[PDB]
């Protein structure tokens, strides 16, 4: 196929290229109808379709066509289940097929680095490994349909404020093991047709004109061969962007930018050869459709809704279940109270907004799995209309809450909360619902909170109730699944892909969020998410990873394959999990990855691995997991390389990341050394590490130092210090040549 | 003028000489002019001056001198006069032992619990730090001696503190490590300023001529010299352009020789070299008017000094129960090491022969009575034993009291090294947690010049922190103890429950020669305030064998002007059965801001002594400087327009009274627009505005676009988008062009 790819190429015109280069309204690519290369559309998102209807605005967000609205990626990341995320993935691409659609404008993979952040409810995690594999199942699953998936947004969009000026500033380390790698393996794993750069600066340049992040990272270095397309409106010097790696411009400029191709181009300025290989880019993508679409396709709207709430059931959260009020029994009387069980809260807000096709009814499932012997209330408890106080409304939700056996109320995170273009300003769910849990809790020791929300929230009454169930925005299905889980028609497998702080100023960004002049740094380096917590000893809410079950599951012998390795080998890890309870269930394990001893500053733990296994009352089963180089590694900047520095590594295996039951200790080495240049001001101390250098300055060291009679084995002297501190060339202020010390340090950089 | 004329009369090579050493600790003599040598030595808390039998490299044997409370300690005294005092007792014994030039006092901001020198330091506070530098400052130099205040700057660790490069932003600097020095020089103008080892973004600070002159000498105007610390010269040509006039120790003329072979080369003008020269000229010769020959000091006066010192700077940091005074009466049990062989002060260049050396046992029997049964058991061993925890037990159980002395060996905390964790020894904890176990009135006396970790915090009623109370720690004890003295000190510095709490935790002490203060302002409480993060015990926190009571809190006026001054009340009252002195710490609260600075920042503190029932009124005054951040776009200290909160309190957690307080600013700082620069920050100037406000308006209709719903996704995108992007939303680039010309005109 591709050498017809180059055979249309030499048959279209300057301006026809150019014209490619560039959407034609807001959705297509330009047509070339001399050539039959035939123009396909692109649309959100990334856990719904939301095509526009034809006669709509475009400002008109939400005036689409009905679709599958599914858990959104912040909840659905709780699955940790890579297969669940694919199958999802493949039930988004059979949309797309029905409704026409070539390129899905999902998923969102972006690093949560702040808890603030408006779009963290379309977000997988705070983790890359995390992050990435799940991205990279949603990839896999939407492009197996024959469509492709566009990943987004690249890179270090982490915050809605200003996210179209700031200057983000991150060094080169952080960004290799946090942001990249968040979309790395995303890109190799699953090799998305599309990836859109974010509208944000990193490190001086726009995304869609950041040569080293589109052509050195991207298209080089991680030999992505699709096309990047521009978020709307990223285009900023459209030339410049070409070249850099920027092949699709989207939405539509109307040929001025077009135009600004064509003469730089006939002008000398930009190589024809660049632009070639941006319309190959884009022509392979277009004709990889065409070969793939299949005509007068069609889907199920009831097996996708049913998934929606497989999604959704196997994703949510047990956070707490004191006295194993959960699940609830199907006798006596149950109350619901919450503005959120006749209105819940089920996706997000901005251009992933999803016209559902259906939309379950919280208290008719919950009904419907109760039965005939379960009674039912209902008491409003607060309003969303009114940020307000009205003690009827809590005088009658503490009376529905006494009658009954037990009392659920559902709260969370209003809609206008949570949207694309604006972040967060706190982290707390409304004072009206926070004073009704209180007062509930109060006359109702069994109340079990569910919460309905796309980021992390503060629960200042955690203490105050028994239960509180973690849903994330849930889907259309949410209704459903709410049902299924709460009276143990499923049991509930969720572990959290992101920390719950305490306070939203626990936080690792909170002193630099969301920046000021147009700039924000990211102060805190590698140390988002949990990596934070676990270094600085500060305890979360809750932690990443944790995540209960109505069952218990036993680790015990925990295998490896190899002790002593390489950083050419490879290291096979092994766990037994038993379901010790009596009701079945799938666990997550999770396998972390600890660096004991290392010359540069890393986080306690990196998570390195993650399986989930379903094993009934009784059953064992055997987790197994794969270690590569990357497992151990951090990013080198001087070698420009990951560097394995030559330590202990701990292998630790727990239901949480603060939930460890399983350690081994293996021995990673390495072959590659870092040759360290030494000067006249470098240090005494740190010259003498090296054995070859050592051996040029020790003799001579050596002669000063029982000159002074200092002692150099004492590591508690103040002498001994000065002489370890001192500068190369403060020995020779004691006893030496000035051009000796320049040759002695010649030889030791030699 | 009869500086200038004798400088007309040096030589070159007279001139070059005495911008360096003549050798450790003197300057180098003119004999032809009558130029005298004039001698310069440790310390901060004591003076060491070597003694003249004696080995070059013997830092210890010095002339025995008044060892006083380190600055760590004495800095909880929050006492600028007591402060002052100490600091004329330093200048008397240099009078005596004939020393023009004293290096101290050490002001370094506390960036890191575990910097080594921290027990010669004052505060993590620079309002703090330079309020009693200050005080140190004037109490030496009013004895006709100089004061050598170091170091500066950003000395804030000792890890390759001679080749670290300390990477700091501007704002940070001038707020924190900058400010720390700042009125230090201003109030108190000490004859010298000591620059520090390390580099401060990518130069020495001997040859940081931003640093040197720029800051120090020009905006501060500083008229004495600046001295280098003692081999931190680098290149010596490019310090003395810097700023740096004396040189020390003695390079024996190799540095001398690059100065005159720059001066005749031409790459070094004559009138840098002069005006160094007369700096050094004008102290040498203010000394010589102010030497008193043959005086001597009153020994055993500045021993009760170092006492009072020490009393009156001690920290009760919890007292359940009210175990503390002890009574005049049972069985009263000291256990520890410490008790024999007591840390009083810490290791380095500041190491003091002390004069005299009072006996924690002999010091708490004399102050018992006969009415006390004392009891002493070993406890643990600082040389490396089940045995020795078991006789402490039954010597706690035996007696109605134990006290515990524990802390930090004197290996642990020096000049040139820092710590590597934050807990006293473990053999220390297991005998504490042995000792509560079977002794539930246990005391915990702590002697360390750095915080540390209190595990066992939980199971002792009382702990007395101490730091190094010098030479008469042991009589100061006594005097705490028994209530012959009513503890009156309180925190200068954060202690966290984790070493991990800390700031600086995640870089400190760097890596590859390069640290950076990543945490910016946020240096000790501005941290945990603005964190949320609870340490174990927080700035300014101290407790009173009485109680006071805060009321009726005025102030001067409510709305004021950027050049105006506030004046602050408060009336304090002893509430309590005895008396005693009580520090009242004022911080002020930019509710709103936009920029980040902290929740709170102290701006005033003050020590009233107040008898049983008595009642007094604490004023403040607040400057611009109270309220104002440092604007690194115009250069200079700024007051945005808004509501400011004086709180005053016991602590930096416990406020009882605030007042509210508007200031306003008539300065605005003029923001240049482009075409990238966002719609709702061009919309922010009134004038600006007015000429994209019209065109913006045909776009937000056309659109049918809300721009009052602050929780829409279009509306944030017309805020967020750039004016170049309005095109994109139907306009003309030309248009463009002439509309961002009319913003910034
Ligand atoms: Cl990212
Ligand atoms: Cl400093």
């Amino acid at each position: 196929m591709a050498v017809d790819i180059k055979k249309i190429i030499k048959q279209m015109t300057l301006e026809e290229k150019a014209g490619l280069c560039s959407g034609l309204d807001f959705w297509h690519t330009k047509p070339v109808e001399r050539l039959g290369i035939p123009s396909i559309m692109m649309t959100d998102g990334p856990h719904g379709l939301r095509k526009q209807r034809e006669d709509a605005e475009i400002a008109d967000i939400n005036n689409s066509v009905p679709a599958t609205c599914f858990p959104s990626a912040a909840g659905l990341a709780c699955s940790w289940d890579r297969e669940l995320v694919e199958r999802v993935g493949a039930a988004l691409g059979e949309e797309c097929q029905a409704e026409n659609v070539s390129i899905l404008l999902g998923p969102g993979a972006n690093i949560k680095r702040s808890p603030l952040c408006g779009r963290n409810f379309e977000y997988f995690s705070e983790d890359p490994y995390l992050s990435s594999e799940l991205a990279a199942s949603h990839i896999k699953g939407v492009q197996s349909q024959g469509v492709g998936a566009c990943l987004k947004h690249f890179a270090a969009n982490n915050q809605e404020h200003r996210r179209m000026t700031v200057d983000t500033i991150v060094d080169e380390r952080t960004l290799r093991e946090i942001y990249f790698a968040s979309f790395e393996n995303a890109v190799k794993k699953a090799r998305p047709w599309v990836v859109m750069c974010a509208y944000n600066k990193l490190n001086g340049e726009y995304c869609s004109e950041n040569r080293y992040l589109l052509t050195e990272v991207l298209k080089n270095e991680w030999m992505h061969d699709g096309f990047v397309v521009s978020d709307w409106g990223a285009v900023n010097d459209r030339v410049s962007g070409l070249d850099a790696g920027l092949d699709l411009e989207m939405p539509t400029s109307h040929g001025i930018t077009d135009k600004k191709i064509v003469e730089a181009v006939k002008s000398g300025k930009l190589s024809e050869n660049i632009l070639n290989r941006a319309v190959e880019r884009i022509l392979k993508v277009i004709f990889m459709a065409l070969e793939n679409k299949k005509e007068n396709a069609q889907y199920d709207k009831d097996a996708h809704h049913r998934l929606a709430r497989q999604a959704a059931a196997e994703s949510m959260v047990l956070l707490k279940n004191e006295d194993d009020v959960l699940p609830l029994k199907k006798s006596g009387t149950i109350a619901l109270i919450g503005a959120f069980v006749k209105k819940p809260r089920y996706q997000g807000s901005g251009s992933s907004h999803i016209t559902p096709t259906r939309l379950d009814d919280i208290y008719e499932e919950i009904k419907k799995a109760g039965g005939d012997k379960v009674n039912l209330v209902y008491s409003e408890g607060y309003r969303l209309e009114n940020d307000g106080i009205d003690e009827e409304l809590i005088n009658e939700a503490k009376k529905a809450a006494s009658s009954s056996d037990v009392a659920v109320v559902f709260a969370g995170l209003p809609d206008e909360y949570e949207s694309e273009g604006f972040d967060r300003t706190h982290m707390s769910i409304p004072e009206n619902q926070n004073r009704l849990i209180e007062a509930v809790a109060e006359v109702q020791s069994n109340i079990v909170v569910v919460l309905l929300n796309g980021s992390p929230v503060e629960m200042p009454w955690i203490d105050k109730v028994k239960s509180v169930l973690e849903a994330y925005l849930g889907g259309q299905a949410l209704g459903g699944a709410l049902a299924d889980v709460l009276f143990g028609e499923v049991n509930p497998s969720g572990k959290l892909a992101e920390t719950f702080p305490v306070k939203l100023s626990h936080n690792p960004s909170y002193l630099n969020f969301p920046g000021e002049d147009d700039r924000v740094e990211y102060k805190e380096g590698l140390f988002v998410g949990y990596r934070y917590y676990d270094t600085k000893g500060i305890e979360p809410l809750f932690p990443f990873g944790h995540g209960l079950s109505y069952t218990k599951f036993e680790y015990s012998d925990i295998s490896v394959d190899k002790k002593d390795v390489s950083d050419n080998s490879i290291i096979n890890v092994s766990v037994k999990v038993k379901n010790v309870g009596k009701m079945a269930g799938k666990e997550i394990v999770q396998l972390y990855v600890k660096d004991v001893k290392s010359s540069v500053r890393r986080p306690e733990k990196e998570l390195k691995g993650f399986e989930k296994v379903f094993l009934n009352p009784g059953e064992e089963k055997t987790v197994t997991f794969t270690l590569d180089k990357r497992a151990f590694a951090y990013y080198n900047t001087q070698i420009k390389d990951w560097h394995v520095e030559s330590g202990e590594f701990l292998i630790l295996i727990g239901r949480s990341s603060r939930d460890i039951v399983l350690k081994e200790s293996v021995r990673v080495n390495s072959t590659v050394k870092i040759r360290k240049r030494f000067t006249v001001n470098s240090a005494v101390e740190d010259v003498m590490s090296d054995s070859s250098a050592a051996a040029v300055l020790g003799p001579v060291l050596k002669e000063i130092t029982d000159a002074l009679q200092i002692d150099m084995d004492n590591a508690h002297d103040m002498m001994a210090a000065n002489i370890k501190n001192m500068p190369l060339r403060s020995l020779v202020g004691y006893s030496q040549g000035r051009l000796s010390e320049e040759m002695l340090e010649e030889l030791v950089d030699k």
